[PDB]
C-alpha cells in the first residue's frame, strides 16, 4: 500500500506544479530536471517514507508515467519477453519460454489504456479512436503492434505486441534435432549453392520458414536478394538485401499493396534471385516468370500436403488470377520452372521431419512425374511413444541438376555424399 | 574528414542568410553566384582550414545541396557506369564490367534520400509518396529509373538508375546473336514491307522495342507513318515520319493526353500505318480499329509471355472500354485485324530469343483458331551451362496470310521461306 | 465472411467452432460452399470442398443432437462423409412423443484419433465409444 500510496499522494504535487497541458514547452530535455526538481520538493513539504535511493526510483518512475510508456517500460526491456498482450488495464499476460503467464502489474483506467495505446501507435503516423477502431502496425524497433477500439471489444479496448525473434535454428540444430539426416544436409547445402529453384511445402507449422530461411544462407554474397514477405521474419547474413513488405487496404479498399504487385515490381529492379514468404494468391504465375526469366535462384513457400498436392495447389492458384490459360500449357511451364521440391510435414508426436526431397522428370502425355532423392519411411513406435524411422537414398547416381554441380564446382561434394548415401 | 562539420556549418550560415524558402529568387545563375559569395564570405568569417581548392569544392557542395540531385550527382557523371543502385541510405552499389561492386559513396539521412527520389521521378511529372510508394520512370535522357517507398520497402527507400547504352541492333546483329536464323527468320524482312498488322509480344527486359525498330526500319520512305510513345524510344530514319508523346497530368490533375486520347487523333489525320509504343489500356480498343479500317500495317507492343496469354490479355484490355462485346466478337476483330503475333521471351539462362512467329486463323465459337507458323523448343544445356535450343518450320506452303499478301508478289518469297525450311 | 474463419481453422489457429443453418450434412456443406462462392473470390467449386474438408472435422447436426458426423474425404463433387452417432425413429407413443433411440455408429476410430491420442484421451474414447457399441 505505501509503495503506492506513496506515488499515488507525490503524482499530485507534479500534475499541479506542470500539467500535462504544458507539453512541448519544458520538454524532456528540461523535464528531466523539472521532475527531479519537483519529486524533491514534494517529498520535503510532504512527509515521505521511501528513502533517497526510492526517491530517485520514484523520479524515474514519475518520468516514465509523464514521458515514458509507464507500465510497459520495464517488460519491453526484457529479452527472455516475446509478446505484451493486455485486454485490459489490471489484467495482463506475457510469453517467456512458449508458454504464456499472467503477472501482477496494472494500470490505473481505460482512459490510460488509450493514452498508451495512441502514444505508442502514433511514432509511425497511425491514430486509433473511436472514429478508427482497428489499428495494426509494425514499428521502427521491429516489432508488430495492433490495437482495437471501444465500439467493438465488449471489456474494453485491447492491445497486442510481439517481437522479432533473432535465434532461429540453423541447419546444426536441424542436424541435432534429428529432422534431416546429414547426407541430407549435404545435399541441401549443395543444392543452396546450386541455384535450384526449389519450392519448400508443408503443413501448417510444419518448419517451413524455418527451412527457408536455414537454405537462404548457402547464397554466395555477390548477389543481390530482393524478398518479398508479408510478416517480415527472414533475416539473412547476406551484405546485400532488399526486404520488402506489402500492406494491406487501411480503409475500405483502398492502398492496397497485393503481394502481386511486389513481385512484380521485382522484375525491374534487376535482382539475382526473388525470395517469397508465403505464395497464396496468383503471385505464384509471376514468380514463375521469374524462375523462368534468368532468376535462376528463387524461392518460395506454399501449403500443400505432398509434392503432388503442392503442383496441383500450384495449377489452382495460376488458374485463379482469371488469364484464360490451357492446362497443358501451365504445366509445361511448371515442368521447366521448378528443379526442387522440398516436403516438411509435422508427425503426430509433434516432431517435424523432411519427408521428401524432390525433383521433377518432366511432363510425359498430360502427366507430371517426379523422382525422389531422400524419403522419410516410419517403422514404428519407440517404448515411450514417439514416432520412429529413418531416411533412404533411391538409387538415383547423378540427381537431374549435376551438370549444374559441375558447372558451380561443386561436383566433388555432391558426388562424395550421393555416394556416401549407401551407408 | 572536418571539412563535414565546416560544410554543415557554412551551409547552415547560407541557409540563415540565403534560404532555400526564398524558392522563385535568385534562380540558376543568380544561386550560383550567390551561394558562391556567401560561401567565400562564409570562409573568410567562419573558421575553415580548407584550401583555396577545398574551398571552391565545398562552394560545389553547396550548389548541389540547393539545387543539385544530392551526393548522386557525381554518381550518374561517370564513364561506364552500367547500374547503380540505393538499397537503404548506406550501401549504395555500382555495377562494372558486368559484374556489381560496393561504393564508399554515402548519403546524410534517409529523409534526404526520399526528397532527391522524389525530385529525380520529378522530371516526368510523376510522383511517389506514402499514399503510392512504387514508381517506374523513363527519364528524358535515356535511362531507367525505380523508386520503391518506406510504408513498404523496410531500409528505407529504394532505387535502382539503369542506364541504357548506345544505339540499338540491326537485324543483323540479331542474326550475329543467334536470336534468330535467316532460314526461319526470312519472313521478318518479308513482313517489313508486306504492309500487314503484327502485335509483339513479351516480358519485361525481352527486347520488345529492339524488335519493333528492327522490324520498322524496312518500311519504304514513301508512306507516312505516325508513331506514338510513352516517351521518346524509337530512332526511325526515314523521311516521312510523324512523332508524339504524352502527357501525364499536371500539377493539379489535368490536361492528361493518355494514349487513347492521340490515337483517336491519329485516325483523322490521314496516316498510313499508326506504330504505337506501348499498349496498357483502353487504347488497344482505338488501335485494333485503327488495323480494321483502311489503316493496315499497324504496330503495337504488349505485355505477356504466351501468345494465348497475349490475346486473353488484350480482350481484357478491351473489356476495361466497357463496350459490351462477346469474346467470340473480339477474337474475331483480332483475326481480321491482327495478323502476326511474335513472342519475345528470355531463357532460363537470360540471352533473348525470339519463341514464336505465330498468325491467326480464325475461329470456332468461343474458341480462338491459332496456326503455329513457327515454334522453339529447347534441348537442354551445353557444356558451358548456357541453354541450347531450336527454332523450326511448323510448315506451311500457304498460310492464312497468303491470300492478304498476294498484291505486291510475296506469296514467292513465303513460299521459299516456308518450303526451302519445311525439313 | 466464413472464408476468414475457414482460414482460421486451418492457418494454425486448431479449435474454432461456427454455427450456421442446415438441414443435413450434405445441405451443410452445400450452404458453406455457397457462401464461399457468395464472396466474389471466383474460387472453383472444387477447392471450395477441398478447402471445407480441410477446415470441418466434426458435424453435431442438431436438426435433438440427431447426428454426429465427421468427413473422410474428398472423391469429386462427392464428400465422403461418415457418421459417429445417428438418431433414428421407431415409432410413436400414446401421448405422441416421437419414440426412437441413440445409436453410436460402431466405428471406433474417428477421424479424430491422432488427436486425442495427442492429448493423452484415447483411453477415454475407448472408455465411451467402444462401450457405447456394447
Ligand atoms: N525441426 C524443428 N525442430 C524443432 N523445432 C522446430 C523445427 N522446425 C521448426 N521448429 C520450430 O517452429 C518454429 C518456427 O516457425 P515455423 O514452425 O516454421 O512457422 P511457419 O512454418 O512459418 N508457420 P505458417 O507459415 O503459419 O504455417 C519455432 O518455434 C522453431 O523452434
Ligand atoms: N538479340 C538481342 N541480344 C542482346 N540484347 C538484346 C537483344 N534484343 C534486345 N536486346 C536488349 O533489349 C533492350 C531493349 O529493351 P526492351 O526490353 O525492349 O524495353 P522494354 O522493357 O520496354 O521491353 C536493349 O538494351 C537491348 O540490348
Ligand atoms: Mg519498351
Amino acid at each position: 500500500d505505501y509503495y503506492h500510496a506513496t506515488k499515488t499522494t507525490i503524482f499530485n504535487a507534479l500534475l499541479n506544479t506542470i500539467d500535462l497541458s504544458q507539453l512541448a514547452q519544458l520538454d524532456l530535455k528540461q523535464a528531466g530536471e523539472e521532475i527531479r526538481d519537483i519529486v524533491a520538493e514534494l517529498v520535503a513539504i510532504k512527509n515521505v517514507s521511501m528513502s533517497v535511493a526510492e526517491q530517485e526510483h520514484l523520479v524515474q518512475d514519475i518520468i516514465n508515467d509523464v514521458l515514458g510508456y509507464g507500465p510497459l517500460e520495464p517488460l519491453l526491456a526484457r529479452d527472455d519477453i516475446a509478446d505484451i498482450m493486455v485486454n485490459g488495464a489490471h489484467r495482463v499476460f506475457i510469453e517467456v519460454g512458449g508458454k504464456v503467464q499472467l503477472t501482477n502489474v496494472r494500470f490505473r483506467d481505460n482512459l490510460q489504456l488509450m493514452n498508451i495505446c495512441q502514444r505508442i501507435v502514433s511514432q509511425v503516423g497511425r491514430r486509433v479512436d473511436e472514429s478508427s477502431p482497428i489499428c495494426d502496425a509494425r514499428l521502427p524497433d521491429g516489432s508488430r503492434v495492433n490495437v482495437i477500439a471501444p465500439p467493438l471489444a465488449l471489456d474494453g479496448p485491447t492491445l497486442t505486441i510481439r517481437k522479432f525473434k533473432k535465434d532461429k535454428l540453423t541447419m546444426k540444430n536441424l542436424v541435432e534435432f534429428a529432422s534431416i539426416s546429414p547426407e541430407g544436409a549435404r545435399v541441401l547445402g549443395v543444392i543452396g549453392a546450386c541455384r535450384c529453384n526449389l519450392v519448400i511445402s508443408g503443413g501448417t507449422g510444419s518448419g517451413k520458414t524455418t527451412l527457408l530461411n536455414t537454405m537462404t544462407a548457402f547464397i554466395d554474397p555477390t548477389e543481390r536478394v530482393v524478398t518479398c514477405e508479408d510478416a517480415a521474419e527472414l533475416q539473412l547474413q547476406q551484405p546485400h538485401v532488399v526486404r520488402l513488405e506489402t500492406r494491406p487496404p487501411n480503409l475500405e479498399g483502398s492502398g492496397a499493396v497485393t503481394m502481386r504487385d511486389l513481385v512484380k515490381n521485382c522484375l525491374r529492379m534487376r535482382p539475382e534471385r526473388i525470395i517469397v514468404g508465403e505464395v497464396r494468391g496468383p503471385e505464384a504465375f509471376d514468380l514463375l516468370q521469374a524462375m523462368n526469366t534468368g532468376h535462376d535462384g528463387s524461392m518460395g513457400t506454399l501449403h500443400a500436403n505432398s509434392p503432388r498436392e503442392a503442383i496441383s495447389r500450384i495449377e489452382s492458384m495460376i488458374t485463379m488470377g482469371g488469364y484464360g490459360l490451357p492446362s497443358k500449357t501451365i504445366k509445361e511451364m511448371i515442368v521447366g520452372s521448378v528443379d526442387v521440391i522440398i516436403q516438411a510435414a509435422r508427425l503426430r508426436d509433434g516432431s517435424r521431419r523432411i519427408t521428401h526431397i524432390t525433383e521433377v522428370v518432366g511432363l510425359e502425355g498430360d502427366v507430371i512425374v517426379t523422382q525422389d532423392l531422400f524419403v522419410y519411411e516410419i517403422t514404428g513406435e519407440d517404448e515411450h511413444g514417439k514416432v520412429v524411422g529413418k531416411h533412404r537414398s533411391t538409387g538415383i547416381a547423378r540427381p537431374r541438376f549435376w551438370d549444374r554441380a559441375r558447372y558451380y564446382g561443386l561436383e566433388r561434394e555432391l558426388a562424395e555424399a550421393l555416394d556416401a548415401a549407401e551407408a
